[PDB]
């Protein structure tokens, strides 16, 4: 008979999951699996990301059950737990979502080979990005493009990506009854209290693919929003309802399908003839996403400064003061501070939301790596996504992609232009709420009458600038210039 596994890494959905109808089609059982590390924390990870993790599988678990299955969560290192449960679970085809990580491609090669060593078949196809990403690049004559204008030609030649899978049935088969390692008490889904965690999770974003799907018919409820879409002209300020879809936590973990989302945006442009077109629409958005995982996958050391052939070699500053005054979001600029604080409090920035914080620490005034900047994002970010922060965090250094180092966001008026009475930072900073508008991006700027009225005094409310913008913006330009010339 077929037995078959699903093994869930990311892909954490029903919808559009061609391993899981795979791994269903002449089955006599099906064992959805999830491999957890019990000591990932003993090694980096916020509750925020990991309960965003956990709440997704919960969704998966309810999915399953309403099906007649069940999901099956391990405990245990992919390359200890396989080989048992290939023996125990009779099991003779193994089916999961391809993943293009450098980790990924260490571990799932070293499960294909334990794999056929048992006589298990193993099928993996490609559903986490929109296109063959090894095709776009074989296409391309045998070279990912490096820029988002060809990036954009080769997928026009190549057409559109694959439509999204059908929907798994109604009724799936069950894992074995009595088998050991499927033993309801080790195979739950833990909660974040369980698995090392003290301080509970504040993000306000809910994981699985129910609330993906919510989320995702919730933007395209009015039409005219999404073919209008233009990603520059969007208000990083906005907090009570964000001037984005907030989509990347379910497509970083899987519980969206990017195809799904891209055949909904062909719907609504075959409509909407004067839509936005790529690189600033929705589509375009998708784009991004596909163009950095095609030009990742394909660079060695991507995600570092060292070894990296498309990243430029400067020599940042190892400022651990200035760094620490950044991640502990007491640079005395209530705008940075503001953002530095919704994402260790909700995990989730706007777009340019990041560009000010990402600047302000790298080429713009502190002068400080971009890695390191990254290794505090990939701590907090619920959307966390090895290409993805990689990317973006060379882009705003001007590192790579990007090389306008002219173009220096100010910590002070950038803010001040969608959000004039300081909204956004009253909201996190409420040790501000009572500044007026006047000063609440300047506040070591108000006379001491107000700051005493307002219950924050600068420097022992508030802290002072860390540094002066006039002065510091200047000195990281006329580096970045010599930097520049030195290649
Ligand atoms: C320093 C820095 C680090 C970043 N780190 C990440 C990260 O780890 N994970 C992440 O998903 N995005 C990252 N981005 C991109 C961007 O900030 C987010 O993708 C976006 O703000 C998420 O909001 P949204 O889902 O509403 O995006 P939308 O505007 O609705 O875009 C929809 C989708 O397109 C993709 N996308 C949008 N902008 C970009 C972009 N610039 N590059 C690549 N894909 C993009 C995402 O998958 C997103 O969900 C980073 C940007 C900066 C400046
Ligand atoms: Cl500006």
């Amino acid at each position: 008979v077929k037995n078959s596994i699903i093994w869930f890494r990311k892909g954490l959905r029903l919808h559009d999951n061609p391993a899981l109808l795979e791994a269903c089609k002449d089955a006599k059982h099906v064992y959805p699996v999830f491999v957890l590390d019990p000591h990932f924390l003993q090694q980096k990870v916020s509750v925020n990301r990991y309960n965003f993790l956990l709440e997704s599988l919960e969704d998966l678990q309810r999915s399953f059950q309403a099906r007649g299955s069940r999901l099956l969560v391990l405990r245990g290192k992919p390359e200890e737990v396989f080989p048992r449960v290939f023996r125990e679970w009779g099991v003779t085809q193994l089916c999961f979502e391809h993943d293009t990580e450098p980790y990924a491609k260490v571990r799932d090669a070293a499960v294909r080979r334990l794999a056929a060593e048992a006589g298990v078949e193993v099928v993996t196809p490609i559903s986490h990005t929109l296109y063959d990403t090894d095709m776009l690049v074989a296409r391309n004559g045998g070279a990912a493009p490096l820029t988002m204008q060809s990036f954009t030609k080769l997928v026009d030649r190549v057409g559109d990506p694959p439509a999204p899978a059908p929907d798994p049935p109604a009724a799936m088969p069950p894992p074995a009854e009595d088998m050991p390692s499927a033993a309801p008490a080790a195979t739950g889904v833990p909660t974040w209290q369980e698995v090392g965690f003290k301080e509970p999770p504040l993000t306000v974003f809910k994981g699985g693919e129910t609330e993906a799907l919510a989320r995702l018919e919730a933007a395209f409820q009015d039409p005219k929003w999404v073919a209008g879409f233009q990603k520059p002209d969007t208000d990083p300020s906005a907090w009570e309802k964000p001037a984005t879809t907030v989509l990347s936590p379910y497509l970083k973990f899987g519980c969206l399908s990017a195809r799904l989302f891209h055949a909904r945006l062909l719907e609504v442009y075959r409509r909407h003839p004067a839509h936005s077109q790529p690189p600033v629409s929705l589509r375009g958005q998708l784009l991004w996403r596909e163009f950095f995982y095609t030009v990742g996958s394909t660079t060695p050391n991507f995600h570092r400064m060292a070894g990296n052939p498309v990243c430029k070699q400067i020599d940042w500053d190892d400022n651990p003061e200035f760094l620490a005054a950044w991640r502990e979001a007491r640079t005395g600029f209530p705008w940075i501070d503001a953002i530095m604080t919704q994402l260790v409090t909700w995990g989730w920035m706007h777009h340019l939301a990041r560009h000010s914080v990402a600047c302000f620490l790298t080429r713009g005034d502190l002068y400080v790596s971009w890695e390191r900047g990254m290794e505090v994002f990939e701590e907090h970010l619920i959307d966390q996504d090895h290409y993805l922060n990689a990317a973006n965090w060379m882009w705003l250094s001007a590192s790579a992609f990007f090389s306008q180092y002219f173009r220096v966001y100010s910590p002070v008026v950038f803010g001040k232009k969608y959000d004039p009475e300081g909204r956004f930072i009253r909201k996190f900073l409420p040790v501000l709420k009572d500044m007026p508008a006047k000063y609440i991006y300047e506040p070591w700027t108000a006379p001491l009458e107000v700051q005493r009225k307002a219950g924050c005094v600068v420097g022992r409310d508030y802290p002072a600038p860390i540094v002066d913008h006039a002065v510091a913006s200047k000195a990281c330009i006329a580096r970045m210039a010599a930097a520049y010339r030195r290649s």
